[PDB]
Parts: C-alpha cells; sequence; structure tokens
C-alpha cells in the first residue's frame, strides 16, 4: 500500500470528515470520488473523509 502523510493540521467541520495532525498517517480508503478521500488514521483508528491536498504520499 501507499500510505500517505499530512502536510497541514486539519480541524472537522462536518460529521463525516477527520480532525488530523500535520505528520499524521493514514491508509486511503477509496478516492476515486473527488478530491476529498475516504482516509483511516494510524494514529486514531477513525476512518472518514480528509481534503486530499492536505496530505502527500509517503515515500
Amino acid at each position: 500500500v501507499t500510505l500517505f502523510v499530512a502536510l497541514y493540521d486539519y480541524e472537522a467541520r462536518t460529521e463525516d470528515d477527520l480532525s488530523f495532525h500535520k505528520g499524521e498517517k493514514f491508509q486511503i480508503v477509496n478516492n476515486t470520488e473527488g478530491d476529498w478521500w475516504l482516509a483511516h488514521s494510524l494514529t486514531t483508528g477513525e476512518t472518514g473523509y480528509i481534503p486530499s491536498n492536505y496530505v502527500a504520499p509517503v515515500d
């Protein structure tokens, strides 16, 4: 798999998005439905939407 890392902090605004900190890592569950991706946090174990421009693939 390709994991992703947060480039910036983000505070959730809705019921279905995740709050996360810069440096948090994610496994992406779905990214075929636009620029908001369904992601799974490796810190919290939660799954929810994140803005895809806030993450980068881990080398």
